């Protein structure tokens, strides 16, 4: 009950709705708050779409150069906008999507999987019947009340990230490529990483959307311990609401101190 009380008070403090699911791989202990309620996933899909692309493609296909036109570029494409001339491989596109949250990279990953519905199919293959994927960037970030397009739950996202990174669903080389892309990125510095003790390495994928949507999903490696998977999703109640990263950092501290 005590952990539940902290999450209730975070919702009051930040005027927000909060979804939490975390699993300690060593003890199987879990922490859950609104774990089955839907939130817009925003940019967090990019790590799952990248993992699905790695799973389904040979190293040869993943290194082939893709060319895209200036007309495929959507807003917030800091990496892909530089490479109209050289093109990028699916490996490079995956890294751009995960490290920098590049939206055109996200779109190319969704396209490689057969569009949003093909990405959803890839998730059903790993047992996720919850996530609903319908739109491309940047429309997928609208986070409209009552809309289930481009939504998932904290439990489903955490379970998906665990499936790709810790359940031995990718070969060692692809798995380590994926988790390295998740480590050390500025987009994650104020989120789960800000709630993790120093020395507990965090690999994450952040997200942000309308209605104050602010998300982070992560693997955490505590010293001398098995990993922890953590998904923390949040939104607010008016279209223009500004999120506060501290909500995610403070929720992550609750999770990581209690699974300690
Ligand atoms: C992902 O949610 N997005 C991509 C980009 N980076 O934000 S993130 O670091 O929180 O992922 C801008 C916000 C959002 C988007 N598509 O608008």
């Amino acid at each position: 009950c005590i952990t539940n009380k902290k999450f209730v008070q975070l919702e009051k403090k930040f005027d927000a709705r909060l979804g939490v699911y975390a699993i300690d791989i060593g003890s199987n202990k879990t922490i859950a708050y609104r774990p089955n309620e839907r939130f817009a996933y925003a940019s967090t899909y990019k790590v799952l779409a990248a993992a699905a692309v790695l799973k389904k493609n040979s190293i040869e296909k993943l290194n082939e150069v893709i060319h895209y036109s200036k007309d495929d570029l959507v807003t917030y494409s800091p990496i892909t906008e530089k490479h109209l001339d050289t093109g990028m491989s699916l490996k490079e596109i995956s890294e751009a999507a995960i490290r920098y949250s590049d939206n055109t990279a996200g779109n190319i990953l969704l396209q490689q999987l057969g569009g949003p519905k093909g990405f959803e199919k890839s998730l059903k293959q790993i047992g996720d019947h919850v996530t609903k994927a319908k739109r491309f960037e940047t429309d997928l970030n609208s986070a409209i009340p009552g809309d289930i397009r481009d939504t998932s739950t904290a439990k489903a996202l955490a379970t998906d990230l665990k499936a790709f990174t810790l359940d031995n669903t990718l070969t060692t080389d692809k798995r380590m490529i994926l988790t390295d892309w998740m480590r050390g990125n500025a987009t994650g510095d104020e989120l789960i990483r800000a709630g993790a003790p120093i020395g507990w390495e965090v690999g994450d994928k952040s997200g942000a959307g309308s209605y104050g949507t602010r998300n982070d999903i992560a693997i955490v490696w505590p010293p001398n311990r098995a990993p922890i998977v953590v998904a923390i999703l949040s939104n607010r109640f008016t279209k223009d609401a500004n999120y506060d990263n501290a909500l995610i950092a403070e929720a992550a501290k609750v999770v990581l101190n209690d699974l300690k």
